[PDB]
């Protein structure tokens, strides 16, 4: 095997189709499914998968008690069958800790997992499934990572990390790796304030990440990686159709190098594919809470900072739960371009449903067609009474 | 891997042994073993595999109650090993939706699956476990496919759907796929007035379907497919031996071109294997409702209408619950022709057996035999009672 | 590869060593394990695998009620890895039926499956996973065969099948196969009067069968198959030393060409290993019951009629329930001779203990040594008080 | 394949990083984990695997009840995925005894089980997955072996077994073992007075074990092997940081060649990293029972009779139960060292959980890094509570 190269344009998205729902917690009402959250998807050259936080017990199991809870022993990094639940009989351990990000090179699976305490935390990267390198906490307060797939060029992929503060400036690296090993590392740069759990994709010899800044932002950052010359530059999407969560409404006109107020110390895990008027955004219905998911096509997103949208998607109703979103891209298929694709974390239980104990959630993950396509809504389906 | 071509005839069929049977109802009653309904059986190469629609929850699971429901958004098609019953832990997801189909090249599976609302249903055609192209519903009326394999020649598998009325007329398409994508597709033709749910079979470079028409007939619709010409005819069984159900009684002359009257709106999915004398056909023994299932010899049956039968086997006793049936073959096999293969769809649950509120199925399937076997009768086997 | 050949001669057996042991009652007291019977082991080049007849429901599931029945529509040949417990999610069905063997040529896998109502059975030949021949009922009563694995020789794998009265003359025939197709089949020639279940195993070209006389002998019947020539002879054990049960006590002079009497119209599989002074037998030590399991060496007990042991090992207590076994042998192991194995069959549940509904059983195997190992008694293990 | 050879040194241990951990006891609260004891973890050229002794009993199975016992006929050797927890469905048994070993030597593994009653157990040695070699008890008290990997070189692969009794003088024999066949044994020469299960490594052609003296020595001996000469020596720890459990408090100047006195008749499995500076020794953080886990830096331990430490790791905290340790390497890893690599069993229930009738563990295992990472500490998880 040769190490993969971006060396395609994305595709048109004209809709985008379903492509896996594991109808997970529906499942674990009745089956040994596990308690899960901040899954994504990641593709090898010959399969698929869906990935996830573990927190380490089942969702019927009395130790599912207190799992809104971020960061224990007990989390893992597990992946498992495309569209099966994770189950405890069908999930394979990538490395223990309880923040993730993995990615193949063509070759062979990169997988990164942070543990520890709060001031104490340190980064193992896995390559090959073997331990290569370790990172120890520069900001002491918890290191962290991108909770969705990281992405390859000629066998360097790059990994944003942030450590420090989550509510106010925080230091954010870019660490460039190849075969486990780092090549180099370079704090943030450009006029993105604060970065948290980006979300990235690659096309021609670029790889776009879309963040989470969650001390003052409603719009998301921006971080553009060359993975040949080990650079990068940061920004904000321009367009008015603000995509954090909790947001406060459009405006008209939005901010390209500093963050749209409104709203503080807040945020939610999402993504973007910024391609000139093939832009499409993603973002939870409502603007207070975690509900709803509908994509967007917000042409010239990135540099246009009146664009509005020109045509849209449903994923998930407003009446029905959403939460972390991210992108992945089969980069092994057929064809001439990239399908971009995404998933939406599901998230049931606490907060917004305490009448159980647990957390945990489902996934849904859709990727784009050239035809316009009919929707469909996709709720997680599970009845949280049937728990009681 | 070269594409498998249809070289072979059919073997004489002088009875039917059995091949496999999942007893998954009974193994459910304690166990994680999926919902279904709507199965059939795909070999590919080097391993044969049931398939069916999951419901997306156990049987024993909370969520089973309502999957009497035919189309939800946690419905998918899965396949798993031969005989073994479909479990949350052995099931593989080929794609999401509520109606599908499945076959092998004899390079790779082509899978398609068809999900979204009544109004707005598309077709996901995945080849290599991959989503390759996209078609939307073009008479915004339930697009909807055959429910059992599909049969390829030289690359080329064509696939029946139907979008629009069930119950009048509707637009049936047959479509040419070829590594996933549209080399052509035409509006069905010849004298069957409605087509659903087609079950078919190759043999000397022709494709047959056996259909249900859920509008007027009594008596099945025919296609028979040329891959190469890309072409096809259409007429129905002319037989007066009526294979759908419900159904009026046998009369003494059928039809061959029209509908064969007496009942309306309603039918089942069924198949036949069409081969001069060596014709055998699929029924539910009682006329009124999905119970029992036998095969009878018509000789001619296709083309003779007073054509009666010489020979039968009992599979289902009519005091035991049937449902779906469908044909396939293992074009891999060994010898020189190939061997006619089926499956009944034993059916539990709603709506006939209300004291429970889920609806789930069982599989049986047999292949033919040249010697002249004992027969049996083959019964889901679980006791209703057990789930109160 | 090439298909096996029986060049090696046994090696010499001066104790058993444990080889395998599922606990699968203990085991199934708490999770989905299948309720079996008629147990065996069988080897593959590459892998070792423990057989059985399935019930099609789970030990804990309701459906156990009833399963003392040998012979439903809900049986099957099941096969999973050595040692582990045959459970739902791990057992691999071979064939539907409820009489087996299975044995692999070296090339591939041979297993063959009977099914249908007393008066018309039939038996399905497959091999390389594909169905290739099939046998009708000769004598209309019961066809059945060894329910322990069959022996290859240069691709030809001679099987012994009954069809007839289990308690009074039968026809019984041995076939030979290869790929799954009839080269010949002959009558039982020789002394034995009556043949149930062969316990078969092969050294330098030529295979020997131990069987059960259900209708009149306490000694047990031997058949030796030359399959090269396709020809055999039979006889029985001539010791005093009788292995059937239940069973006289063992007199002082046994019989070599007819039934040693004392207990008419019943028996139980069993096994042994006739290699002149390197001659061990097996026995259940109770001779009213299925109770406890011993190995005696018995030197030249196919041909001397006053042989005695000379050494001998206990394997199951005799307050301990066992029950059929069998021999299988690894042709595939490194070194200049075949290491003898067996396994013995743990019987549980009805109907020695009525207070629970099903009967079930788990597997213990054994291989000899050539040290003289210290001895340890191996249970099934479960407690039946937990299951009420 | 070739066979493996210890070609590179240690890599610099600055700390340790967080490895596997299964979560066993968390999960197996509602999922059908089995009971096991006497955990470890082994590396094959392709993957790295948990083994353990399993009690033949899920944890929430009614067998369960009993399971502090040591030695029953229902134990195994199971192997299992890294971090996945042993399941009825996911574990495979790599032979049947209460006592074992296994190591890979390049080529294919060799794993060792002992089974029998007190006076007449018997070693089985598999080798590619079939037995090869038989050894008797020579002392006729308990034969057993190491409860962690064997390490092997160029194909040679010694093992450290006793027999005799645990409370004084006994008979440990040193095993050379190639293809599963015997190429030598010797009798424990050296200072050590007392041995029982060994944790080696390997490194410079050189293995390095370091024991348990169950009878008087609270200091651990330790075992050195040239696997090319099949020679060895021994010795105990020198330094003053005792490390077995129970023991006295640490003195000013240990022993080198007698136990430490203080303790009779008690010990616990144990390891440590002898390699000059680079030498690092676990031990329970309590002198009095097996809870807590501390790894600690001690300059020159085997030879220096005051070395104290310099650095040092918590691995588990005092307020939680620990149990044995051993030593395992990823020997294929890339790189120009050998990366040391522990776990330590954490014991729940029986003894010091008297509410429960059972006795499990779960593991955690961590590896060295050339970083100075944060700590943190990996406590079982599980609420005893829950079991109730
Ligand atoms: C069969 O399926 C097909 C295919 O899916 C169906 O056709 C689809 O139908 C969709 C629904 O109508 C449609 O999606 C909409 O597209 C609009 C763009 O098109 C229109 O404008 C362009 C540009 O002028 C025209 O060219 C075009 O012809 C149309 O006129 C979007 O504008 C739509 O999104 C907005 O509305 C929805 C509510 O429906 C909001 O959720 C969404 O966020 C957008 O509105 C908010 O945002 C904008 C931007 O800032 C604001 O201006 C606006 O006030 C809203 O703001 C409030 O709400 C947000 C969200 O809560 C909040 O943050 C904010 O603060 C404010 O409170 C929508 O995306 C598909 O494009 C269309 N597809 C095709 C190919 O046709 C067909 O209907 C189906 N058939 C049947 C029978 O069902
Ligand atoms: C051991 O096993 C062997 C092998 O299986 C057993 O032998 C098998 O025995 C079967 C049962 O007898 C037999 O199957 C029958 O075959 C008949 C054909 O053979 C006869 O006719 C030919 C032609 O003349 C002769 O050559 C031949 O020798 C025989 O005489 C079929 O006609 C049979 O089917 C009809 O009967 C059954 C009821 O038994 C119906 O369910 C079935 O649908 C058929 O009847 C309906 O349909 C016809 C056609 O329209 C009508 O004319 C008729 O009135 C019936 O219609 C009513 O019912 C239907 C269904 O509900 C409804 O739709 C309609 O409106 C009406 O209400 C049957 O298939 C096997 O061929 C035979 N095999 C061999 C190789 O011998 C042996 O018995 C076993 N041994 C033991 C001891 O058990
Ligand atoms: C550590 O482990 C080692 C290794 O396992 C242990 O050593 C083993 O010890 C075993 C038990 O003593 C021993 O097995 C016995 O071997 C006898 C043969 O050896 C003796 O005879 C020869 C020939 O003369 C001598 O060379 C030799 O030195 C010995 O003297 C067998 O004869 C034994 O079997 C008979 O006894 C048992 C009861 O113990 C019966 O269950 C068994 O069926 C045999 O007896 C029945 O059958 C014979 C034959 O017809 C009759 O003559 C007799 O009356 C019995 O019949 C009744 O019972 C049967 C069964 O219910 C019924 O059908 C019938 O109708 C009647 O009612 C036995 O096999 C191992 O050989 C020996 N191994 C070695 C290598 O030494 C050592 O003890 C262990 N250490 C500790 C400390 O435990
Ligand atoms: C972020 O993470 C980093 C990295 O992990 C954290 O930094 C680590 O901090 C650890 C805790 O302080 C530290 O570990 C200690 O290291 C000591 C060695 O360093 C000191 O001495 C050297 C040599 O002079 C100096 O160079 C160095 O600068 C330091 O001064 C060890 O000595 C420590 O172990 C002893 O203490 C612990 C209790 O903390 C005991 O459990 C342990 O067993 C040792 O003490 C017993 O044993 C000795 C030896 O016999 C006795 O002398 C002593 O009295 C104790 O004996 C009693 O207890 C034992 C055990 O119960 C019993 O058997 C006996 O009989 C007696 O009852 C300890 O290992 C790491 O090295 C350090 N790492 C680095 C790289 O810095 C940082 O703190 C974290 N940050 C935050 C904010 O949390
Ligand atoms: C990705 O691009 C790199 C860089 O050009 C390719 O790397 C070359 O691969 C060939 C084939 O193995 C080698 O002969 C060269 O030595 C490689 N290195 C360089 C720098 O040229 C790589 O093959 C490309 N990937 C694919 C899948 O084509
Ligand atoms: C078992 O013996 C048969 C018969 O001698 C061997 O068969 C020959 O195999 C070789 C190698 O494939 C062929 O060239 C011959 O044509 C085969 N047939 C005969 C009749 O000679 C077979 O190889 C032996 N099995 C093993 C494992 O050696
Ligand atoms: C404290 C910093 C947060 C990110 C901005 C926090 N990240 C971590 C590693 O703890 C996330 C946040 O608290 C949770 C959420 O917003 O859903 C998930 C939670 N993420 C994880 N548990 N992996
Ligand atoms: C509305 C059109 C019907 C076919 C003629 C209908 N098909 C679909 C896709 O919904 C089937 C029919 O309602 C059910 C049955 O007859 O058993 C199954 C049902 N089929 C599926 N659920 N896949
Ligand atoms: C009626 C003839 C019997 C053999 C001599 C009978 N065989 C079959 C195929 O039914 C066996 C016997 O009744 C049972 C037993 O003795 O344990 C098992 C039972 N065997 C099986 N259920 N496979
Ligand atoms: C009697 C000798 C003991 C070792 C010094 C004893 N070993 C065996 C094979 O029984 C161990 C000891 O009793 C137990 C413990 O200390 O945890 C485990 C127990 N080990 C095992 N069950 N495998
Ligand atoms: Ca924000
Ligand atoms: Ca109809
Ligand atoms: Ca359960
Ligand atoms: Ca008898
Ligand atoms: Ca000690």
């Amino acid at each position: 095997r040769d190490f993969n190269n971006l060396t395609k344009g994305l595709c048109t998205i004209n809709s985008w189709h379903i492509y896996g729902k594991d109808n997970a917690v529906r499942i674990g009402e009745d089956s040994d499914v596990l308690v899960t959250r901040e899954p994504y998807v990641s593709c090898d050259p010959d399969e698929c998968r869906f990935y996830a936080l573990s927190q380490g017990t089942t969702i019927r199991g009395k130790h599912s008690n207190g799992t809104i809870h971020d960061r224990s022993q007990y989390r893992a990094l597990i992946s498992w069958p495309l569209s099966s639940p994770p189950t405890v009989y069908n999930s394979r351990v990538e490395c223990i800790g309880w923040s993730s990000t993995s990615c193949h090179d063509g070759k062979t699976r990169m997988s990164i997992c942070i543990s520890g305490p709060n001031n104490n935390a340190s980064a193992v990267i896995w390559y090959n499934r073997r331990p290569v390198t370790e990172i120890n906490t520069w900001a002491r307060n918890i290191l962290r990572t991108q909770e969705s797939e990281c992405v390859c060029h000629n066998g360097v992929c790059p990994v944003v990390f942030t450590d420090g503060s989550a509510t106010g400036p925080a230091e954010t690296r870019i660490y460039y790796f190849k075969e486990g090993k780092i090549l180099k590392w370079e704090p943030l740069a450009g006029t993105a304030k604060h970065i948290e759990e980006c979300s990235c994709y690659g096309e021609r010899a670029e790889i776009t990440c879309t963040c989470r800044d969650n001390w003052q932002g409603s719009n998301r950052p921006v971080i553009r990686i060359d993975p040949v010359a080990m650079t990068h530059t940061s920004q904000y999407i321009c367009s008015p159709v603000l995509t954090d969560n909790p947001r406060p409404n459009d405006p008209t006109v939005g901010k390209c190098n500093d963050p749209y107020p409104g709203n503080n110390n807040n945020g939610v895990k999402g993504f973007s594919y910024l391609d000139g008027v093939n832009t499409w955004l993603g973002r939870t219905i409502s603007i207070a809470s975690r509900s709803g998911y509908e994509m967007l096509k917000v042409p010239n997103a990135l540099t246009d900072d009146k664009s509005k949208p020109t045509q849209g998607q449903t994923i998930v109703l407003n009446t029905d739960w959403s939460g972390y979103s991210g992108s992945f891209m089969d980069y092994w298929a057929e064809g001439e371009c990239y399908r971009a694709c995404f998933y939406v974390e599901l998230i049931r239980g606490r907060p917004k449903e305490d009448k159980v104990w647990w957390t945990s959630n489902s996934i849904v993950s859709m990727c784009s067609s050239t035809e316009f396509l009919g929707q469909w809504d996709w709720p997680d389906g599970a009845k949280i009474e049937y728990f009681l």
